């Protein structure tokens, strides 16, 4: 009963630090890349879904093979086209990227519509990602510490 | 202290269809649909991946925009000649279905390395999905429950 509570205020109150994805260890496209290598390493490293930063590590946003391929339509470019043009131009905005300081409650609500957040600081400094697998994953060992007791 | 506890054994002893998408609710395909219109579909109700039934609602696998592009290159196969394909050809049936009597830690377990699990019955009856966001919406209800005492 006791024991209990606090295993939840320690992980209520607990840093998003704990949960991150360091960026080194985040597969990231630099916004200069050329659009056909990043379609290729995209089928190399399987995620559906990537960051975008740019050569000082500063957050830009997020690329899928969906959004290259929806750039080539609606611009009706060619292959060779792609290979010429930069990663900028069809970088997806729409994932607002949370704060390095960010609350785990502000964590849960958040990840409950997004497979990953890519994680910054005020500066705009990319440190990481937060993914469901690592909070799914942080659960399961609290729960793991309940199934102790009783 | 005390109610904390007991919420947790009502959580892990849980029933599985309190955390279900009903089948009804469950965007699939059915195995003898053309490939050229589920290619179609897949870009109209947004899913990254279905699952795929047959007639009399048995469960057969799962379908991405990527296993019908695999299937099109490996086979060499025309944009015309894939409309007169069915999908039972590129089905994917690497994720294997849990059973709806499955336990919620068992549930737990699983849901970590799979966005989503398709649920059967002892005969292979198609009963819906489990995906992390219903899990992780039941996660956040029950903490929401323990920020009412402290
Ligand atoms: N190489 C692999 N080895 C083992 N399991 C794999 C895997 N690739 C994908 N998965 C599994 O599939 C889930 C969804 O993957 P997805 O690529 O669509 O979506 C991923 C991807 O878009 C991104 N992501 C995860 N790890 C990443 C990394 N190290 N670098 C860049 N992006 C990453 O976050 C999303 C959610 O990730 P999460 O881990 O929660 O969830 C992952 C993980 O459970
Ligand atoms: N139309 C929409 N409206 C609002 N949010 C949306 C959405 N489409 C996708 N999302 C968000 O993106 C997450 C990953 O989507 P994805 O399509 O790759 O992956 C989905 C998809 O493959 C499958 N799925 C979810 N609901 C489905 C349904 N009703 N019918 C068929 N498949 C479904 O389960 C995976 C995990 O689902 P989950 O809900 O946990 O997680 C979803 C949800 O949080």
């Amino acid at each position: 009963g006791s024991q209990i509570a606090k295993e939840f205020e320690s992980f209520l109150l607990s840093h998003l630090d704990h949960y991150l994805i360091p960026a080194e260890d985040v597969a990231i496209f630099v916004d200069t890349h050329n659009a056909d290598h990043v379609m290729l390493l995209l089928a190399s490293n399987g995620f559906s879904r990537v960051p975008v930063i740019t050569k000082e590590k500063k957050y830009v946003g997020t690329i899928s093979i969906s959004d290259i391929m929806a750039y080539q339509s609606k611009g009706q470019l060619t292959d060779w086209e792609m290979a010429q043009t930069d990663i900028v131009e069809m970088v997806n905005t729409k994932i607002e990227p949370i704060n390095e300081a960010a609350t785990l409650t502000a964590i849960m609500h958040k990840i409950v519509d997004y497979p990953f957040l890519p994680v910054i600081s005020d500066q705009n400094d990319f440190r990481g990602i937060i993914t469901r697998k690592s909070i799914l994953k942080a659960i399961n060992s609290l729960l793991h510490d309940f199934t102790d007791e009783y």
